[PDB]
């Protein structure tokens, strides 16, 4: 059964393995008064590992390598992060330190730059168009178009018919868009759109926060925008 907010510490990491080679990361952290969990991706690339987003701050991202450590006891040697906000760079110096060579977009990595946030070191390349996909490793990343972020990339595993959709993709519980500041309201559900597109196959899906379901979390985060949209 997923970890939900209310069996999580904020300062603890768990991990849930989804497939063969394939675990997503959970944790929670204190924000405006409330407790919100995070979620991020853990791909295995052979004898190395493959780290999808970071896990909300430093201290739990020490955790989130710890916790690598005692359950998988692979090395992270790469990570991607998803867009360039504290849920998904926080930790980016802890991750660096421990000899993980991190990667962004380089959108991703001027906004952060931008907000005071930390700042990936390596730019992956060949995504700023909507549409646009790379190969890395064991894992497929994609751009649909700005939405939660102008900035912000979708990860799909092959193996395993996993998308981790990020901070772009809501979970089902989840009824209202929230704090959208940065985000694009008139293109996210055509962003969405595209990752449906584009993935038609998935059959594990992924949300920035909270709990997976299908494909249908898409038709949800598009209702929920559209929803705001017409406030
Ligand atoms: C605080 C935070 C961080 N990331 C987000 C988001 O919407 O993606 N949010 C807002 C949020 C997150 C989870 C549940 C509700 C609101
Ligand atoms: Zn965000
Ligand atoms: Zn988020």
């Amino acid at each position: 059964e997923y970890p939900t907010v209310s069996e999580i510490p904020v300062g603890e990491v768990r991990l849930y393995q989804i497939a063969d080679g394939v675990w997503s990361h959970i944790a929670t952290q204190s924000f405006d008064g409330a407790v919100y969990p995070s979620n991020g991706l853990i791909v295995r690339d052979g004898d190395e590992l493959l780290l999808i987003d970071t896990a909300w701050g430093a201290k739990n991202t020490a955790a989130l390598l710890a916790e690598i450590e005692k359950q998988i006891g692979l090395p992270v040697t790469r990570a991607v992060s998803t867009h360039f906000h504290d849920d998904r760079v926080g930790g980016v110096d802890v991750l660096r330190a421990a000899g993980v060579a991190t990667y962004a977009s380089p959108s991703t990595r001027r906004l952060a730059e931008v907000e005071g946030n930390e700042i990936p070191t390596h730019s992956l390349e060949g995504l700023s168009s909507s549409g646009d996909a790379v190969r890395f490793g064991p894992v497929e990343l994609f751009y649909p178009g700005a939405a939660h972020s102008t900035d912000n990339l979708v990860v799909y595993v092959p193996s395993a018919s996993v998308l981790y959709g990020g901070c772009a993709i809501y979970e089902l519980s989840r009824t209202s868009a929230g704090n959208v500041a940065d985000a694009d309201l008139a293109e996210w559900p055509t962003s969405i759109e595209r990752i449906q597109q584009h993935y038609p196959e998935a059959q594990f899906v992924i949300p920035g926060h909270g709990l997976p379901g299908g494909l249908d979390l898409l038709k949800h985060t598009t209702n929920v925008v559209k929803a705001h949209t017409n406030r």
